[PDB]
């Protein structure tokens, strides 16, 4: 699914992730546009041989079990693919360890190359939440 930006930020919103642990939904917003433009399919493979999944490019090192990358952690406790859904519950619910583990949304890389020291409200302009 390729989200529409105030279709995913309804969700999003739904989900809980409006200032879950300070960050405003347009942080969110953001994120996953320059994540994934918005398709929840979306996967990329990494340097190190680990690949990003979903709407949030979440890391298979970590975070889910794809199989094939070594010494994989799977502390979100799915498997990778289970984050490609056109239903994003599993991708905010793992999100959101990932951004209490301790260095906020700069696990994100698109997030702090380009929407930290933004103005990301513009993301949920229009959006009627
Ligand atoms: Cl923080
Ligand atoms: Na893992």
């Amino acid at each position: 699914k390729v989200f529409g930006r105030c279709e995913l930020a309804a969700a999003m919103k739904r989900h809980g992730l409006d200032n879950y642990r300070g960050y405003s939904l347009g942080n969110w917003v953001c994120a996953a546009k320059f994540e994934s433009n918005f398709n929840t399919q979306a996967t990329n493979r990494n340097t190190d041989g680990s690949t990003d999944y979903g709407i949030l490019q979440i890391n298979s090192r970590w975070w889910c079990n794809d199989g094939r990358t070594p010494g994989s952690r799977n502390l979100c406790n799915i498997p990778c693919s289970a984050l490609l859904s056109s239903d994003i519950t599993a991708s905010v619910n793992c999100a959101k360890k990932i951004v209490s583990d301790g260095n906020g949304m700069n696990a994100w890389v698109a997030w702090r190359n380009r929407c930290k020291g933004t103005d990301v409200q513009a993301w949920i302009r229009g959006c009627r939440l």
